[PDB]
C-alpha cells in the first residue's frame, strides 16, 4: 500500500486544541500518520490537494445496512466512503435470529467501520413495518439477545426498540422498559425511535437514563413533536445525559421543530439520517445534505462537524483523541462548505432552501483514499 | 478436461463406459477405453447419474437461523442441485439470490414463502400467523424478477406456525400458486391443519413433504381414512422431508409394503436436522433403500422425480454437447445405526457413498457427513 | 308525457318533449349520510340523477338501521331500500374499523329483530367478505350470513376482494337469488379472468347474480370486456357510490351504464340491468327516468318523474 499526502487541508472537529490553519498530512503505507506539518516531503506517492476542511471520518450513527437480509436496508457502499462517511451504524435491521448474517455479509467485507445496535425484536426489519417486529413477547428472547451480544461485543454497540404504534401496536412502553432492562444488563446504550403517540415520547423520555439515545427528536408529527407540548418540550430539555438524535428518515425531521428547538437552546447530540430504501432518493440524500438542514437552521458550524463525529462516536464508545497524533491510524473525511442556492424538503414535505453545503471530497481510510460526492437524487 | 472411466450409468441405458469432458465442461465423448491426451483422469470401480437434487434443503445461510450453507449439503455430499424450501418470502428474497443463489457452483432453486417473513427465526417467530404476512401482489412482483430461480410456493401447514388459523392459508396459497402457475409444496404438521384437507385441496404437481411422519394427528398409517386418500392422491407427489420430526422407517415400511413409495426423497437438512436425525441426503436415501423401496427407485427419487417438480430439464444427459452434471457414487455393503425422527433406530446394510460432483468442467471430491 | 320512446318495459299541467324506462335502481350504493363517515347524500345518487330507487348496501347493521330508516329512507323522494349488514356497527368507520373482525360482531337475535321490524325497508343481508373487513377468518361469516338470510328468508348481497375470502369459496355458499357485488374487478387474487376455475364457476352459478360493484378499485374494463365478450354479462348494473368513488372513478349510474355498454353488453341488456333485474333483488315492480344516448356514446339522464314530481337530472361534474 502506497502512502498519501493529503495537502492543503484545514483541521476541524480534532481536539479543543488542535491547529485550525492549513496544514498537510503524510500517511504512511500502513495506513498511519507518518507527519502533520506545514509543508512535508514524500517519497514516490499519490499526492492530493484541495484548497479545504478535514475532520476525523464521519460517524453516521442510524443508517439501514441490512442490505439483502432484510427488505428496506441500502448497501454500505451507498451510505458510506463514496459519501465521506467512514462509520456507519445499523439501527436494528437484523434482530438476534440474523445478526451474524450481518456480520458476515455487511460488516466483516466492508471497508467502513461498521457497528450495529441489535433490535430488541428477533426477526429486526426483514419485513420493515410490514411486519412488525416487536407484536408481543414471543418476539423477544432475553437469552438469545444475551448469547448474541457476548459472541458479538466487538459489534453491536446496543439495542434498538421502536416505540411506535406502527410496530409495538397496542402494548406501548413495556417494550421499552423491557428493553432497559436487558440494555442495563448488558451494559450497554438503548437507542429509542419515537412515532405515533401509543407508546408516548413523554414515557420513553421517563425510563431513559444516561448515554441512552433519543432518535427522531425533532420530528414535526401529531403526537410525537416536542413543539405541540410544552411539557414535553421542557422535559426533553431536562433529559441531562440522555443523547438526542435527529435521525431524519422521511417522517422524523421537521425545519420548524428544528429551529424553534435551536433557538431554544436545544440541539441535537448527533446528526444521523434515518437512511433507507425509502428515504434516500427523496427526504434523505445523505449525511452531508442532513448536516446542511441543520446547518440552516442556525446550529453553529463547530457543532454540527460535532454532531456527526465526536458526539455520536461517544455513544458507540469509539476513540476519538489524539487522530492527528503520529502512528494514529488515518480516518479522515475531507469536504468544503460552499455557497449554493439548494433547496432540500424534511419528513414534513417543508421546502427549505440551503444557502451553505457541506460536500465531501474523499473518505480516507488508512492508506485508501476514497472519492467521495453529494448523492445525486435518480428521480 | 476430465476422464471419468469405470462408471455404471443410472438415472438417465448402457453399462460400464467412460466419459471424456471438455474444457468448456461439456461432454466431448462416452464411449470404453477412450483415450485422452495431458489431462486430469479419475478412475474409480462406481455408479454415475445425473447431479442428485435435493427438493427439501434449508440455505439462506445467514439471512435466517435455522439454515445450513449450500457447501455443507452440496457438491461435497455429491449434490449438485438444491432447492431451497421455503426459508424466504417476498421480504428478502432477493439477497438470498445475492448471497446464496449466484454465488453457488450447484443449481439452487427456491420455494418461495408464503409468508413474507420467512424462517428467519423460524418456528420461534411463526411466518403464517395471520393474513398481514400474506402480500399477495408483493409475491407477483417478486416472482415476475426472479422466475429463473423461483419453482414453486411453499405453505408450512401445521399449528407451531399457523396457530389456529385452519387451511385458510393452504387454501390462499394455492389460489396464488396458480395464478403464478407453480407448484405448492406443502409441510404437514401437527394435525391443527389436517393433512387430509391439504390432500383435498392441492392439486397434480404440488408436492407434500413429510409425507411420511410418524406424529400423532398428520401420520398416515394411524388414519386408515387418511393413508387410502394418500395412495389416491395420482398427480400429487408425496416428498420425504426427513428433518428431526418428520420420518419414520414404521411408516415407509408400511407405505412401501402396500406399494405406495414417496415421490422424491429429500433432506428437510438445516441447523437442528444436519448433526443428528439426517445427515445427508445419501444417508437419507439408504435408509429408503432399507424399507424396501428398489434402488433404481431410490435414484429415480432423487434425480428424474425432484427434477420433474423444479422443471430442471434431465433427457438426454449423455449426448456430447450437453453440459456435464453428474453423481458418482458407490452402493457398499455396511452395518452402521442410524435413526429416524422417532428415535425409531434401524441397521442399514447397504450405504450410498458419494465420491465425486461432476458439475460442468469441476469434478469435487464428495463423501458422506 | 311525450317524444318519450319506451324501452324495457298525465297524473294528478304540462308535459316535456327522448327514451323512457323505470326509474332507474342502484343496487348498491351508500346512503346513510351523517351516521357513517364514508356515505353520501341521497341527493347526490338519485331521482336528480334519474335514479328513482337506492338500495344502501350495509352503511347500517342492527345498531342503526333506525337512524338511516327515519334520516334517509322516510325523508327522501326516491324509494329507498337497504341489505343491512351482518356486522352490528356497519360502515361508520369504513374500512379503518372493520365491521365483521369476530362473531362477537354478528347478533342473530338483533338481526331478526331488526328485519322484523323493518321488513318493508331491509332487502337482504350483505357480507363484505375479505381480509380488510374479516382479517383472517374467511368464509365463516358467509356461512353464517347464509345461515341467517336463510333462516329470515330474505336474500344476501356478498361482495368479494382481497383473496384471504376466496371469491370461488363464496360462490360455493351463495344460491339462486344471492347477490355477488364486485363481479367484475380486475385486482389480483379475486379477478375472475386470472383463473379459468373461477370464470368457469362464475358462468356456471344460473341463479346466482353477478353485480357491478363499481366502486374505487371493483370494476376493470378489461375484465368486463373479456367476460361479458364470451357469455357472462351482468346481472345488474351498479354503482358502489361512497364519498371517496363518486367524485373520481365512478361518477354517476349513467357513466357506469355506459361503460358497460362500451365493451360489449346491447342497450337491451344495460338499460334491464338497471331496471327489471335489479329490481327482482329488491323485490319490485307513477316512476319514470328519460334519456338519450348520445355521441362522444354515453346515457345521459333527462328527467325523473315520481308521481306528478319531474326532477331536472343531469350526470356528475
Ligand atoms: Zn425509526
Ligand atoms: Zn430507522
Ligand atoms: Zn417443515
Ligand atoms: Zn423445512
Ligand atoms: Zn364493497
Ligand atoms: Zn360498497
Amino acid at each position: 500500500q502506497a502512502p498519501i499526502l493529503l495537502t492543503n487541508v484545514k483541521p476541524v472537529g480534532f481536539g479543543k486544541g488542535a491547529s485550525q490553519s492549513s496544514t498537510d498530512i503524510l500517511i504512511g503505507g500502513d495506513g498511519k500518520i507518518a507527519a502533520v506539518g506545514s509543508a512535508l516531503q514524500a517519497p514516490a506517492d499519490t499526492q492530493r490537494i484541495d484548497a479545504a476542511f478535514i475532520s476525523p471520518g464521519w460517524v453516521d450513527l442510524h443508517v439501514h445496512i441490512w442490505h439483502g437480509g432484510t427488505d428496506i436496508s441500502i448497501r454500505p457502499s451507498e451510505c458510506g466512503a463514496e459519501r465521506g462517511v467512514t462509520t456507519l451504524v445499523d439501527a436494528g435491521s437484523a434482530g438476534e435470529a440474523n445478526f451474524h448474517g450481518f456480520r458476515e455479509y455487511i460488516i466483516e467485507p466492508s471497508r467502513e467501520r461498521i457497528k450495529a445496535f441489535l433490535n430488541l425484536g428477533s426477526i429486526g426489519l426483514v419485513a420493515c413495518n410490514r411486519v412488525p417486529e416487536l407484536r408481543d413477547i414471543k418476539d423477544i428472547d432475553l437469552d438469545r439477545i444475551l448469547e448474541c451480544y457476548a459472541e458479538n461485543s466487538e459489534h453491536i454497540v446496543g439495542l434498538k426498540v421502536r416505540a411506535s404504534h406502527v410496530i409495538t401496536g397496542s402494548w406501548g412502553v413495556t417494550p421499552v422498559k423491557l428493553g432497559k432492562k436487558i440494555a442495563k444488563i448488558l451494559k450497554v446504550p438503548m437507542m429509542v425511535h419515537v412515532g405515533e403517540p401509543p407508546a408516548l415520547y413523554d414515557e420513553v423520555l421517563e425510563i431513559l437514563g444516561p448515554g441512552d439515545v433519543v432518535t427522531h427528536c425533532f420530528n414535526g408529527k401529531s403526537g410525537s413533536s416536542i413543539m405541540e407540548d410544552e411539557d414535553l418540550f421542557n422535559l426533553a430539555e431536562r433529559c441531562e445525559g440522555i443523547r438526542l438524535d435527529i435521525g431524519h428518515g422521511g417522517a422524523s425531521f421537521s425545519f420548524k421543530v428544528a429551529e424553534a428547538a435551536i433557538a431554544r437552546g436545544l440541539l441535537p447530540f448527533s446528526i444521523s439520517t434515518d437512511l433507507h430504501g425509502h428515504s434516500m432518493n427523496f427526504p434523505v440524500w445523505d449525511l452531508a445534505t442532513t448536516m446542511s438542514k441543520l446547518l440552516s437552521v442556525d446550529m453553529p458550524f463547530e457543532n454540527v462537524v460535532e454532531a456527526v463525529t465526536r458526539n455520536p462516536a461517544s455513544v458507540i464508545r469509539l476513540d476519538m483523541e489524539n487522530r492527528l497524533d503520529v502512528g494514529q491510524r488515518a480516518d479522515f473525511t475531507v469536504f468544503d462548505l460552499v455557497d449554493a442556492d439548494l433547496e432540500a424538503t424534511d419528513s414534513n414535505g417543508d421546502v427549505s432552501r440551503l444557502k451553505r453545503l457541506f460536500e465531501p471530497r474523499y473518505a480516507v481510510i488508512g492508506a485508501e483514499a476514497i472519492a467521495a460526492s453529494r448523492y445525486i437524487p435518480r428521480a
